[PDB]
DNA sequence: CTATGAGTGGCCCCTGTGGAGAGAAGCCTGTCCTGGA
DNA sequence: GGGGCCACTCATAG
RNA sequence: CAGGACAGGCUUCUCUCCACAGGUUUUAGAGCUAGAAAUAGCAAGUUAAAAUAAGGCUAGUCCGUUAUCAACUUGAAAAAGUGGCACCGAGUCGGUGCUU
């Protein structure tokens, strides 16, 4: 007989819970068959669960890395063009130059010619690095002398040139005084004259650098003689050594020299520079970002010119090299791939190789462009063959226009009953007003239309409140363009202005938008056909011309835009017009949903909104509840599933900041008084974007630096996000700050340094009287006065996980009542045995509060389980002995507490580059780089682990031993041992290999050991806590209350009776100390912590009782599942106890879990191995 | 007399920005509409 | 947060 | 009850593509003098080349960190199939009965 039970699950990002009941709210217990060669054969298991995995990850770091890797293969192709270019020449006065420049990393020994990369020779290479310190003195010496040199020194210059080109931020009498002020912003020096002046101001920061070293080094010998050796000697050290042959950095390097100058007469001069960031400074600085490769572009054109004379190839492939350094890949292109790419959509117009001289003509950039924008636009969602329109189409915005006119009913004199506009009325309406003005309120209309026209001095309007929102601003636009209105209400000119606003609306570029409108030259004046090519138009709609005017109603011949237009007496709006039956619109419709192949529920899933995570949760829930209705005998249950939550806020609060941002800019910038607003005009659509919001909030001032801002300077000014980037990810708006590029490129992973906090805290505070800042942006500021960067910042929820949780409503919705359902009834309604119930956490949080079932995340992983099987119970109760039964319910310690297992994937090591040493565990950089030679990878991650039986041999006897142990099987190495296992196993070392024997033995892979004492399989070496505290739900409610002793929420009498429980059972205390204690002595086997915190806990037995709870919640974290975390325990600092040992799960049984760990297939290692 | 597993503690982790577009989700205001119970 | 590696010490087989 | 689009405003995030600066490692940049050597003293200190996941064949200025994954039988793979129930209790599940 099929009893009648329901499912509760709750969702997480991390979390999947299940848990089924039967009608009485119990959880049935089911005795099942395990597998295997082991003693037990019959096991019983309760019905409730929870499945923990790992955190989907989002694609941002695949696809910056890709972007990485196009970045440097096209880097290096340019230095192959160049190679090329030069080839042919530079093989007549020497052939191994480019095989010395190849092979510069390799040592002597692998090296084929001698050591000396540029001249060969001793002499000659000495001789280049003392006339020419650094290579920008071999530019400045080429680019102003008039002299034949040698080809390898303008091959290293335009290397040099070409390889760092500089950034495209800006594009194309006063005009030349300006430039002039650029380069002087960009140029430390002005006076010396020269066509590269950037040599003379880096040969200037050199020449100065040299000589204070030299004033250094003289007045510190001078005066110190014992910090003399630690400044210039000591590497080790934060000094002189350090910032040079050591890894300080220029701010570290200031740092410690600051209290030298500070204790040192004489630095008036070096303290002066210091403040300026001016002394002692390097070649390769940061503060290059901002250097436009312009100024590259003119000295390779001066240099050309002046060395043409002298080699003919010069001269002849000078637009060539300037191609190449001045060439780019159009934003909208795309890929250069011939099909094999999932990423491509480029159009071939032949199958030649794209290079960067033919770029032009081998690809149809126009057919591109269309593609590119194409790709991302959403299809119509009753029309799927039709794509949508601009939303600044005159056919798009009249739709809009007419839909709000249609049901705009007017009250007369006379009249009884509301009346529809009629279409004279609406047509005669727009021409007389809207096309007209721009903005226009009821009060117009009746007072110039009805009034005026219609002679109906009293009408009443019904439907519109406050004024006709949608305006005809591509219509007033063209208006001032052309101000021809005939050729406007002409409807044979319907077509042209439609690909005209296409083509306005598609391309962003001037030379295509100029182009494609060409055809259409014969229509309009040059200024006319100007003013357009100005204009720019984004933005597109949801619906499409084929709906709206394309087709026609069978019987009428009317388009839909026709019907809006004219409707007669019953004046359908759009929504009536789709859902109307009298017209074949309908049937169209429902012909055209086409009934495509069944999406397989991945790809269903998959084709979905949001982060991967969440469908990565979405698939384990479906195949969770697929599971559970397989064993359970293939009977549907009756109520389930989903708890999804909200917080909505107050209205009130979030209309008021989402009204009038600009009059909010506006009234701040009031407040302050500054003349900043008269100076410039302000527009909301400006307002939207976030680089003149950014420049009207900063008022004029830069919050680090005290600067003057600029319009133009916005360009090159960068947004930086105040808290570190690495140590939490954010990119909110009160986290972004606008500052000067010198600045954001100064700190990286670094919190603003304390003496800019203390200089600019009285701006700061000005801007928060302004209420331009939040209080969030002004504690971004004094993050730096709290003490930089902490481990507690970071431990704070991201706000995405937060997003999906509310996201995974519907799509848990619409697949459960998909796959629920498949058949229908003779009318074909559908007809559901299960009956999805979606419910908020308010009201299971306040059964939970009302109830006494409070909740602690940190004790053990039961939670996701129990709130679950709370779920359940609620949406059972909503559509006593009840509460005893949950009572009951919620305290087995037999739950199927289950972490799925995966094959790691992702980074083969860490990206750090380790100096070599004298060991075997580094990781080759390629094939042929020995690491004892160049060092390497090191710490690589292991994909998966098996247990391998084999004979090894033994000392230098070379005598073979049987042996049983695992060997982890690294990512790097997946592919090898997945393709042939045997010849991999010969290859490392082992022979008489038992295949049988091989184990697939993923992460997380429990081991069971004695007592009851389980361990995971954290990798090769590695092993994390495997068992969990059952801690009874008393200690569970005293804990908690003792946790809030102070910060109860409710009447005076309830937290009175709580205060009353806590006091009364102090020895709770020492009973779960005991508890914790027995359980590490069990199976985490901690005696050295066990002790020390044992110590601690006696030292500290008159603590206050808020201080205790709080630290036996830090406790749990030694208990608790997976690795080991450090934890404070009052005073006392306890660290992390490391299980490296991985001799003893050789001989233990392995259990291999269901993804709901109900089915079980146990194996015995210790009669496996046998000889 | 010397090498090597096994235990404990302490230590280390690549970064930053510009340009261009599209989409999605959330909140609110107004409009109306659609199917039900 | 969490796993990999080296410095230090130490028992045991050869 | 639920959904929709419209138009406006606000906030947040995702997805895809094109560029720029660094950073790390190895080597080149004659180190000198007293002293057999340890060592001591002195001199100099800015730069260059290469690499930036092993590599792969579909050979492209293409791709390589997203997604998927208990065990057994079948299938190359996708995919399909494979495993009893009722009652009483509870410290990692156990106790009783029926049939297989």
């Amino acid at each position: 007989m099929d009893k009648k039970y329901s499912i509760g699950l709750d969702i997480g990002t991390n979390s999947v819970g299940w848990a089924v009941i039967t009608d009485e709210y119990k959880v049935p217990s089911k005795k099942f068959k395990v597998l295997g060669n082991t003693d037990r054969h019959s096991i019983k298991k309760n019905l409730i669960g929870a499945l923990l995995f790992d955190s989907g990850e989002t694609a941002e770091a695949t696809r910056l890395k890709r972007t990485a890797r196009r970045r440097y293969t096209r880097r290096k192709n340019r230095i192959c063009y160049l190679q090329e270019i030069f080839s042919n020449e530079m093989a007549k006065v020497d052939d191994s130059f480019f095989h010395r420049l190849e092979e510069s990393f390799l040592v002597e020994e692998d090296k084929k010619h001698e050591r000396h990369p540029i001249f060969g020779n001793i002499v000659d290479e000495v001789a280049y690095h003392e006339k020419y310190p650094t290579i920008y003195h071999l530019r400045k010496k080429l680019v102003d002398s008039t002299d034949k040199a040698d080809l390898r020194l303008i091959y290293l210059a335009l290397a040099h040139m070409i390889k760092f080109r500089g950034h495209f931020l800006i594009e194309g009498a006063a005009k030349n005084l300006s430039d002039a002020i650029l380069l002087s912003d960009i140029l430390r020096v002005n006076t010396e004259i020269t066509k590269a002046p950037l040599s003379a101001s880096m040969i200037k920061r050199y020449d100065e650098h040299h000589q204070d070293l030299t004033l250094l080094k003289a007045l510190v010998r001078q005066q110190l003689p014992e910090k003399y050796k630690e400044i210039f000697f000591d590497q080790s050290k934060n000094g002189y050594a350090g910032y040079i042959d050591g890894g300080a950095s220029q701010e570290e390097f200031y740092k410690f020299i600051k209290p030298i100058l500070e204790k040192m007469d004489g630095t008036e001069e070096l303290l002066v520079k210091l403040n300026r960031e001016d002394l002692l400074r390097k070649q390769r600085t940061f503060d290059n970002g901002s250097i436009p490769h312009q100024i590259h572009l003119g000295e390779l054109h001066a240099i050309l010119r002046r060395q043409e004379d002298f080699y003919p190839f010069l001269k002849d492939n000078r637009e060539k090299i300037e191609k190449i350094l001045t060439f780019r890949i159009p934003y909208y292109v795309g890929p250069l791939a011939r099909g094999n790419s999932r990423f491509a959509w480029m159009t071939r117009k032949s199958e030649e190789t794209i290079t960067p001289w033919n770029f032009e003509e081998v690809v149809d950039k126009g057919a591109s462009a269309q593609s590119f924008i194409e790709r991302m636009t959403n299809f119509d969602k009753n029309l799927p063959n039709e794509k949508v329109l601009p939303k600044h189409s005159l056919l798009y915005e009249y739709f809009t226009v007419y839909n709000e006119l249609t049901k705009v009913k007017y009250v007369t004199e006379g009249m009884r009953k509301p009346a529809f506009l009629s279409g004279e009325q609406k047509k005669a309406i727009v021409d007389l007003l809207f096309k007209t003005n721009r903005k226009v309120t009821v009060k117009q209309l009746k007072e110039d239309y009805f009034k005026k026209i219609e002679c109906f001095d009293s009408v009443e309007i019904s439907g519109v409140e406050d004024r006709f929102n949608a305006s005809l601003g591509t219509y007033h636009d063209l208006l001032k363009i052309i101000k021809d209105k005939d050729f406007l209400d002409n409807e044979e000119n319907e077509d042209i202005l439609e690909d005209i606003v296409l083509t306005l609306t598609l391309f962003e570029d001037r030379e295509m938008i100029e182009e494609r409108l060409k055809t259409y030259a014969h229509l309009f004046d040059d200024k006319v056909m100007k003013q357009l090519k100005r204009r720019r138009y984004t933005g597109w709609g949801r619906l499409s011309r084929k709906l709206i005017n394309g087709i026609r109603d069978k019987q009428s011949g009317k388009t839909i835009l026709d019907f809006l237009k004219s409707d007669g007496f019953a004046n359908r709006n759009f929504m009536q017009l789709i859902h109307d039956d009298s017209l074949t619109f309908k049937e169209d419709i429902q012909k055209a949903q086409v009934s495509g192949q069944g999406d397989s529920l991945h790809e269903h899933i998959a084709n979905l909104a949001g982060s991967p995570a969440i469908k990565k949760g979405i698939l384990q829930t479906v195949k969770v509840v697929d599971e559970l209705v397989k064993v359970m005998g293939r009977h549907k249950p009756e109520n389930i599933v989903i708890e999804m939550a909200r917080e909505n806020q107050t209205t009130q609060k979030g209309q008021k900041n989402s009204r009038e941002r600009m009059k909010r800019i506006e009234e701040g910038i009031k407040e302050l008084g500054s003349q900043i607003l008269k100076e410039h005009p302000v527009e909301n659509t400006q307002l939207q974007n976030e680089k003149l919001y950014l420049y009207y909030l900063q008022n004029g001032r830069d919050m680090y630096v005290d600067q003057e801002l600029d319009i133009n300077r916005l360009s090159d000014y960068d947004v930086d996000h105040i808290v570190p980037q690495s140590f939490l990810k954010d990119d909110s708006i009160d986290n972004k700050v606008l500052t000067r590029s010198d600045k954001n490129r100064g700190k990286s992973d670094n919190v603003p340094s304390e003496e800019v906090v203390k200089k600019m805290k009285n701006y700061w505070r000005q801007l928060l009287n302004a209420k331009l800042i939040t209080q969030r942006k002004f504690d971004n500021l004094t993050k730096a006065e709290r003490g930089g960067l902490s481990e507690l910042d970071k431990a704070g929820f991201i706000k995405r996980q937060l997003v999906e949780t509310r996201q995974i409503t519907k799509h848990v919705a619409q697949i459960l009542d998909s796959r629920m359902n498949t058949k229908y009834d003779e009318n074909d309604k559908l007809i559901r045995e299960v009956k999805v119930i979606t419910l908020k956490s308010k009201l299971v949080s306040d059964f939970r509060k009302d109830f006494q079932f409070y909740k602690v995340r940190e004790i053990n992983n039961y939670h996701h389980a129990h709130d679950a099987y709370l779920n359940a119970v609620v949406g059972t109760a909503l559509i006593g002995r009840d509460f005893a039964t949950v009572r009951k319910v919620l305290s087995m310690p037999q739950v199927n507490i289950v972490k799925k297992t995966e094959v790691q994937t992702g980074g083969f090591s860490k990206e750090s580059i380790l100096p070599k040493r004298n060991s075997d565990k580094l990781i080759a950089r390629k094939k042929d780089w020995d690491p004892k030679k160049y060092g390497g990878f090191d710490s690589p991650t292991v994909a998966y682990s098996v247990l391998v039986v084999a004979k090894v041999e033994k000392g230098k006897s070379k005598k073979l031993k049987s042996v049983k142990e695992l060997l982890g099987i690294t990512i790097m190495e997946r592919s090898s041992f997945e393709k042939n296992p045997i010849d991999f196993l010969e290859a490392k070392g082992y022979k008489e290999v038992k295949k049988d024997l091989i184990i697939k033995l993923p992460k997380y892979s429990l081991f069971e050991l004695e007592n009851g004492r389980k361990r995971m399989l954290a990798s090769a070496g590695e092993l994390q806590k495997g068992n969990e505290l059952a801690l009874p739900s008393k200690y569970v409610n005293f804990l908690y209350l003792a946790s809030h002793y102070e910060k109860l929420k409710g009447s005076p009498e309830d937290n009175e009776q709580k205060q009353l429980f806590v006091e009364q059972h102090k020895h709770y205390l020492d009973e779960i100390i005991e508890q914790i204690s027995e359980f590490s002595k069990r199976v985490i086997l901690a005696d050295a912590n066990l002790d020390k915190v044992l110590s601690a806990y006696n030292k500290h037995r008159d603590k206050p009782i808020r201080e205790q709870a709080e630290n036996i919640i830090h406790l749990f974290t030694l208990t608790n599942l997976g690795a080991p975390a450090a934890f404070k325990y009052f005073d006392t600092t306890i660290d992390r106890k490391r299980y490296t040992s991985t001799k003893e799960v050789l001989d233990a049984t392995l259990i291999h879990q269901s993804i709901t760990g109900l089915y079980e297939t146990r194996i015995d290692l210790s009669q496996l191995g046998g000889d």
